[PDB]
This record gives C-alpha cells, structure tokens and sequence, in this order.
C-alpha cells in the first residue's frame, strides 16, 4: 500500500517541450532510460521514503582490490542515496584491510568474508539479502561517485549503459558470439551493450539474474568455454532476453580519461579510478 503524495510546487511537465531532444529517453518496451534532465528527484525522493526504501550495495574487494575501498566508500557516503536506508555489502578475502568509513545516519556496513566470474555465485548471500533491503546495487569497488546517483535507479530490473559502446551500433558490441556459449548473440540481435559493473534491480529479480548468469558460466565451464567477457557476457545475454526496467545512461559508468567529457553527458557520477 502507498499512501498519498503531499502536496509539492514544482515546475509543470509540457508535454510539446521534451526534456531531452538528443538523446533516448524511453527504451522501445517502454523502460525509461535515465539521463540527467529526465527526473524530478523530489518527486522520487517522496515516493521511495514513503515506502522506506532500504538498498543494499555490493562490492568485491579481493586481492589487491581492499585498495579501493576507502575512496569508493567515502564518495558513496557523499552521493549515493543519501536520504535513504543503505545497507553496504563488502565481499573480501582480507577482512582487516577494510577501512574504518564514518557513515551517515540510517546508513550500516556489513564485512563478508570469502575466499580469493564468482561474484554472480556470491550473490546468489540469497536469504540474506531478502530479509534486510528492498534492492540491490552491485557495481565495481575500483570507481568513486562524483555526483548524485539516487533512487531514480531503482525498478525491478536495471542495466547500465557500459560507456564505450553507447553510440555503437550492434554488431560492434563484444558480445560472445561463438554458438557453443551460453552467452552467445548473434550479429543481428541485441538491444545494448550494458556494463557488468553496475546493475541491480529488486533483491527477487537481482536473485534471478545472478542465479540464470551463475548456472550458464558452470554449463560453460563444463563445455571448456569461457564468455569472452566473462559474467560481462552473461549478463548481457541475460538482459536480451529479460529486458531490464529502466537503462542507466553513461552518466552512471563513465571513464573520464579514457572518453573524456562530451557534452551529452550533464553529469558524471560514478566513475572509473585512473
Ligand atoms: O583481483 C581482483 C579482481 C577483480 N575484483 C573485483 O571485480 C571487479 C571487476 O574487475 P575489474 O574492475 O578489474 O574489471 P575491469 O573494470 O578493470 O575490466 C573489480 O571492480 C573488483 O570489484 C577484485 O576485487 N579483485
Ligand atoms: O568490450 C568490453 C570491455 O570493454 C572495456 O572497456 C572494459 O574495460 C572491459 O571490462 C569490458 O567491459
Ligand atoms: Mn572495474
């Protein structure tokens, strides 16, 4: 049940006056693509607390990786959701190596140890997951935000735009395309080619995905095949024939020194570390 919205000022949408002529704002099965431009955050802002929204956010910090995560956690205390329950997940095989981050209220970090392509596994943490957020987020640990990434994000199912193939047209995409893969897509499919770093959705749909991309890597595993992208390939052919719910636009994964800053682009906010 939703209660009602109170009352708001705020500019009046003009249904002649697009907010953004150039770029796609609506997938064709009807999925908002997010841009900045596109949403009134107050508005969401409204709806998700109404709901008491809690989400969770997963990274792996194995290896080399723990590195990342003092600047990855900073600058998400600074940009992501704030405002909103937030529950951070941190996968890592060095439990000691996790910074101590001063966090926000309504904001708590939980530590999971594993041991040093398996991040779909991991997350398939199911129970878990289930009692205590209402999403998923889970993105790569060596990335900071720059700017805000809020619950214009949430739906059931999302994807991100991976920001080298944006304005590529789809045989250019690296999808797997021999036939013995599971992740294979042929030359004249595809709608995106989204970015294995950042998708999410509900805990039921992000459950789903990570168990159907888990279950098609171990087939391929067992046909001596590995996805040429990896659990990247998976979850594009997962997202081909699941369409997600909302797209991120490049806004939400972009790499500064490789591409720049093109004018399409409002905003960065959530970007690659040198
Ligand atoms: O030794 C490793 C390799 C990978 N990762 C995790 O797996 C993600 C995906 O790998 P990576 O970011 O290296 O892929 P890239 O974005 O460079 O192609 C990393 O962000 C970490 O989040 C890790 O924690 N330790
Ligand atoms: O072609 C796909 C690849 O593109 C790269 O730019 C990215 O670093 C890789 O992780 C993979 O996504
Ligand atoms: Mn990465």
């Amino acid at each position: 049940f939703m209660v009602s919205l109170p009352r708001m000022v705020y500019p009046q949408p003009k249904v002649l006056t697009p907010c953004r002529k150039d770029v796609l704002v609506v997938t064709p099965w009807l999925a908002p693509i997010v841009w900045e431009g596109t949403f009134n955050i107050d508005i969401l802002n409204e709806q998700f607390r109404l709901q008491n929204t809690t989400i969770g956010l997963t990274v792996f910090a194995i290896k080399k990786y723990v590195a990342f995560l003092k600047l990855f956690l900073e600058t998400a205390e600074k940009h992501f959701m704030v405002g909103h329950r937030v529950h951070y997940y941190v996968f890592t095989d060095q439990p000691a190596a996790v910074p101590r981050v001063t966090l926000g209220t309504g904001r708590q970090l939980s530590v999971l140890e594993v041991r040093a392509m398996r991040r779909m596994e991991m997350i398939s943490c199911e129970r878990r997951f289930l009692s205590e957020v209402d999403y998923l987020v889970c993105v790569d640990v060596d990335m900071e935000f720059r700017d805000h990434v809020g619950v214009e994000i949430l739906t059931p199912l999302f994807g991100t735009l991976h920001p080298s193939f944006y304005g590529s047209s789809r045989e250019a995409f690296t999808y797997e395309r021999r036939p013995q893969s599971q992740a294979y897509i042929p030359k004249d499919e595809g709608d995106f080619y989204y970015m294995g770093g950042f998708f999410g959705g509900s805990v039921q749909e992000v459950q789903r995905l990570t168990r159907a991309c888990h279950q098609a890597m171990m087939v391929d595993q067992a046909n001596g095949i590995e996805a040429v992208w990896h659990d990247e390939s998976h979850l594009n052919k997962y997202l081909l024939r699941h369409k997600p719910t909302k797209v991120l636009s490049p806004e939400y994964l972009w790499d500064q020194q490789l591409l720049g800053w093109p004018a399409v682009l409002r905003k960065l906010r959530f970007t690659a570390v040198p």
